[PDB]
């Protein structure tokens, strides 16, 4: 189930149900955000693990910017998987790839 997907086709699923996690940091969420994602850095994952609220049949993973999700898809898998998991191509860079502005606004 571990695979990558463009931010183009992802921009849909995400707006369909695809639950994306923020296996990066918290500070990030502050400044920038992402196309549908809830705070949940690998630091919390190891401290807890794939949450329920974000346990939708299908979910996705990302990061600040590095695309090192597949590099650790081993654990993340045993964390999320077999729950249909994926990767937004590149860490954030993807969402931006297509040229989509993140939730860079407090309160909104």
């Amino acid at each position: 189930a571990l695979t990558t997907i463009s931010p183009h086709d992802a921009q849909e699923l995400i707006a369909r149900g695809a639950k994306l996690i923020d296996i990066r940091d918290a500070d990030e969420y502050l400044r920038e955000h992402i196309p549908e994602a809830d705070l949940a850095p690998l630091s919390v994952l190891e401290q807890s693990g794939l949450p329920a609220k974000l346990r939708h049949e299908q979910i996705i993973f990302h990061c600040q910017a590095g695309k090192r999700t597949s590099n650790n898809a081993d654990k993340l898998a045993a964390i999320a998987a077999p729950a249909e998991i994926f990767l937004l191509e590149d860490g954030i860079d993807g969402w931006k790839k297509a040229g989509l502005p993140v939730a860079v606004n407090k309160s909104q």
